[PDB]
C-alpha cells in the first residue's frame, strides 16, 4: 500500500488534501497527539517514539487508545543498537516490558546500505537523522513503494513534556539515498514546505478528506507513578 | 482436551462433582499438596510454582512423586521475564538446574495480547494476577478450549512454609480478557464460590468422582540442606 | 556400533578378551595414557576430560597424537552447565579456544530424564557420578545400543598430575537408570571386578586381541608454559 | 573464481604479470593503499584490517571509496574470538557499528581443522600467522580453489600510522596445512620472493596488465575526531 509519513512541523497543518492518495496507511511520531485537529485521521498504521521517552509515550498511547483518541496497529521504538544513543539493557529486555511493541531497529537494520550510511555519518561526523527519515527507512523495510511526506520542515511547550525533556542537509541527503538505493517513490504533500524545494509533489487527484476537530483531547505526555519508574529502572 | 485449573481457596473442597467433565487434565499450584483429600485426584497434568520458592517446591515435588502422593506430567515455574518480579540469572540457567521443568513464560508469552495486558497493568498500575489466572493463560497457550475453574475465591500455617515465606477485580478482568480474546470457554465448578457471580457454571452431567482421603501425607514444604542452598546461590 | 567404555580402575588390566565384541569404538578418560600397555588399542572413538584439567589434557593429547601414541576421533570436555561444578566463562567461549573439541554437555543434555536425575541428586544430595557413567550417558546420546564396561571398580602418582590436582551406589544406580530408561544393553568385560556383582557379563565369543606393550611413553600430564596459562586465564 | 591475495611486502612491486591469471578477484590488507601504483588495480574483492586499527581503517576506506581511489566488495575485520587477541565487546556489537563489514572469523571458523591448528599453536606456543595466511583461510572458506600469492616476504613510516601503532616457518607451515587439508592450489606470483623457495610458481600465460601510477593519493591512515573516538569507546 501507500503510506503518509508525518513529522509534526508546521506543514502538518498545510497539507493539500486534493493530493491525498485516498487509500493509505499513516505513520506518526513523538508528540503527534498534540495536533489540534485530526490532520491525518485517528487511525495510524504505526506510531514511532524515541527511546529516551519510550516508557512515558507508551503509557500515554495506551491512554489515547483507551480514551479512543487514536488507534494504531504498530508501536515502534526508534532505536539504533548503539550504546551512545540508547540504553542497551532496555533494548535487550524490550519485548518483555512491551510485548505489543517493536524495536524499530529490527526493520531499520534490514536496509543494510542505509544502516551503513547512517552509522558512518553519525559515529564519525555526528550527523543525525530526524524521526521522519527513520520512519521512511522503516516504511521501505516494511515493503512500501510510495511514500508521501508531510510535517517535515527544517526546522508544543507543554508542562509534562518540558519536565521530561527540558529541550536538514542530513535529512534531504538521507531521503535521496533511500529513494535512489531502494527504488521507491517519495512525494511531497505540503506545497508550502521547504521540503517541496527538494521533493516531487504528490499529484493532484482532487481528493477530499474530512479534518475532524479535536476537543478536550490529550495534549501533553502523561507521567507514570514513581513506583512505575522504580520498576522500570 | 478439557482442563480443571485449581487454586487452593476454600472452594476447592466445595466442588459440585456432578458437573465434573469426566475426561480432563488437572493444573495445580503452590501448596496444593496441603489438601486433606484428593479433591481432584493424584494425577496432575501440570503443577505451577512461584519463582521465589521454586527451589524448595521442586525438591518437595520430587519427594511427593517418589512417595507416590502425586504424579505430574509437567512442572512449571510461573515467571514473567521482569527483573522486579524474579531473579533473572535463575531464569537464564533454569533448564540446566531443572531439566525436566518448564519456565511458564515460554507458554505465557505466546499470548501476545494478554502478556501486553498483564505487563501494562503491573508495571504502571501495580496490578498483579494470581496463579489461577497465570494457569488459564498457560492452559490457553497449550491449546485447551474448555477450562473449568475451582479453588479461586477472593480471597495453611505450616512451619517450613512460614519459615520461607513469612507472609479480584484484576483477576476477573483478566479472565474475561482471556475468554473474550482467545475464544475459549470458562466454566465454574464451585457454585458456592464468589467466582460464580462472574463465571458460567459447568453444566450438570450427573458425573461421579471418588474423593480419596489422605492419611500420613506431606502437608508442609520441605527444606533443602544448606549445602544444597549454597550450590543454588 | 558397539562401544567399550573404560575407566582406568585396576580391572582395565583384567579384561577377559575372549568376550571382546571385535568390532567396537573405544571411549577413554582422564589419565588413560598412563596405561602401561594398549589394553584397548591406540585408536579411541572419544577421550573425555574433566573441565578443571581440560587445558592441560588438551595440550597433552595433542602431544600424544603427534607422538603417535594414540588417535582419537572426538575430544570431550565432561561438563554439566552448573556454576558450582565448572567455570562458565570457559564453557561459553569453549569452541573458540578448542575448535576441534566438544562440550560433553551438548550430548549429555539430550538425555533429559538422566540429566534431571543427575541434577536433582547432585544439587540436593551431593551425589556425583564418575566419568565412566558420564561416558555411558554421552554414548547413549550418540546412538550406541550395546555398551561394554571396563576399568570401573569402586574405587598414578605422577609429578605433573600431583602438581595440578593435589588429590558406587550412585554409579550403579545411575547405570541402571540409563539401562532401564533408554533401553540399551550394558555388558561387563571384567569378570573379577565388583562391577560384575551388578552387570551382565559380556558373552564369550572366543575372540582374540593383541595387547601391544608400551615403551618410552607419555605417563604424566604435560604442563603448558606460563604464557599459555596467561592467555587462557 | 581465482583470487590474488596480497600482503604488502616488497615483492608486491615484483610481480611477474605474464603469470597473472587475467580473470581474478583481489584481496588486500592493512596499509595496502600506501602502494605508489595500482600493482593489482583499484578494484578489490575484499580488504582485511586488524581489529586494533579497524575503527581508523574503516574511516580511511570510506574516504578511499568516496575519493575513488579504490573499490571493494567486502570489508573484513581479521578477528579470532580470543580475549587476549581482540576486544570482545567490540566483536559482539560489530555488525551494528559497521553494518556493511564482516568479522573475518565468521569465515575463518568454517575451516575447523585450520582454526584448531591456529588456536593450538597460538595459545600454547605463541605462534601467530600474518594477514596473508588469514586471507588464504578466509579465501578457502569462501569457496576459492586457486589462490595466487604476492607481497608475502619474510619479512611505510607515515605520521598518522606511527601515532596509532608506534611499531615465516609459522606462515609456510600454515599455508602448507591449508593446501594439504582443503585441496586447493597455491601459486606464487613473485619469482624473486623467498615465498618462491616454498610455493609453485603461477604458470606463464604471457598475460598483460596495465600498472596505473598513483598521483596525489592517500598514503597515510586517517584519524577520526575525538568525538568519534568518544562514541566508539
Ligand atoms: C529537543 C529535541 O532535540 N527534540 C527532537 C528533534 O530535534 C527531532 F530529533 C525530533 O522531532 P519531533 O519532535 O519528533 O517532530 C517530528 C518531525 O516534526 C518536524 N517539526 C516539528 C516541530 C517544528 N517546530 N518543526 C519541524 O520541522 C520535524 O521536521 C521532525 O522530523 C525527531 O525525532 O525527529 O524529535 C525531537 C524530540 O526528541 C522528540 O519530540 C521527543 O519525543
Ligand atoms: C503470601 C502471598 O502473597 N501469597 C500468594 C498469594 O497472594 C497469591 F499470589 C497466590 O495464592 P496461592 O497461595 O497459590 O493459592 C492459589 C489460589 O488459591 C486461592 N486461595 C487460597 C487460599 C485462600 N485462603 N483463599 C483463596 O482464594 C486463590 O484464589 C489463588 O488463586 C498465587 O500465586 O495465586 O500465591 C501465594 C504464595 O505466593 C504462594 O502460595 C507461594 O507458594
Ligand atoms: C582426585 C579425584 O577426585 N579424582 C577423580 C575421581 O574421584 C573420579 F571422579 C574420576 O576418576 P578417573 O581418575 O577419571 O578414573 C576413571 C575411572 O577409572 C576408575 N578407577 C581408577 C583408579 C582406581 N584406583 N580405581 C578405579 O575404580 C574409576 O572407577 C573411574 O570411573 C572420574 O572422573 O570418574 O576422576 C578423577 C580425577 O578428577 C581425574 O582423574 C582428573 O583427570
Ligand atoms: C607492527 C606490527 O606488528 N605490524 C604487523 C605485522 O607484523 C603483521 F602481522 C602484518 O603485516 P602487514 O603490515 O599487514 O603487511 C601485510 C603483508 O605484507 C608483507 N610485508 C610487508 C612489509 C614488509 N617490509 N615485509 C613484508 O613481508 C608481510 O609478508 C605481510 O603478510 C599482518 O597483519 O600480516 O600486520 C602488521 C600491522 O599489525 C598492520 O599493518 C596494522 O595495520
Amino acid at each position: 500500500k501507500k503510506v503518509i509519513i508525518a513529522g509534526n512541523g508546521p506543514s502538518l497543518k498545510e497539507i493539500d488534501y486534493s493530493r491525498l492518495p485516498n487509500d493509505f496507511d499513516v505513520f506518526r511520531c513523538n508528540q503527534f497527539y498534540f495536533e489540534d485537529k485530526y490532520y491525518l485521521g485517528k487511525k495510524c498504521k504505526a506510531v514511532f517514539y524515541n527511546p529516551s521517552l519510550f516508557f512515558e509515550q507508551y503509557y500515554t498511547l495506551k491512554h489515547l487508545i483507551q480514551n479512543q483518541e487514536y488507534e494504531t496497529e504498530l508501536i515502534m521504538c526508534s532505536n539504533y543498537n548503539q550504546a551512545h544513543l540508547e540504553n542497551e539493557n532496555y533494548v535487550k529486555t524490550f519485548y518483555d516490558y512491551f510485548p505489543d511493541a517493536h524495536l524499530g531497529y529490527d526493520f531499520f537494520k534490514q536496509l543494510k546500505d542505509f544502516n551503513a550510511y547512517f552509522k558512518f555519518h553519525e559515529i564519525y561526523f555526528n550527523q543525525r537523522i530526524t524521526s521522519g527519515v527513520y520512519m521512511c527507512a522503516v516504511a521501505i523495510a516494511l515493503g512500501y513503494k510510495e511514500i508521501y511526506l508531510s510535517g517535515i520542515d527544517f526546522y508544543t511547550k507543554q508542562k509534562n513534556l518540558l519536565k521530561l525533556a527540558p529541550n536538514k542537509n542530513t535529512d534531504i541527503k538521507a531521503l535521496e539515498f533511500l529513494e535512489k538505493t531502494y527504488k521507491i517513490k517519495l512525494y511531497c504533500l505540503c506545497p508550502n514546505s521547504l521540503l517541496a524545494n527538494f521533493i516531487g509533489l504528490a499529484p493532484n487527484l482532487n481528493s477530499n478528506f474530512i479534518i475532524q476537530e479535536k476537543n478536550n483531547y490529550t495534549k501533553d505526555i502523561l507521567i507514570p507513578s514513581s513506583e512505575a519508574y522504580g520498576k522500570f529502572s
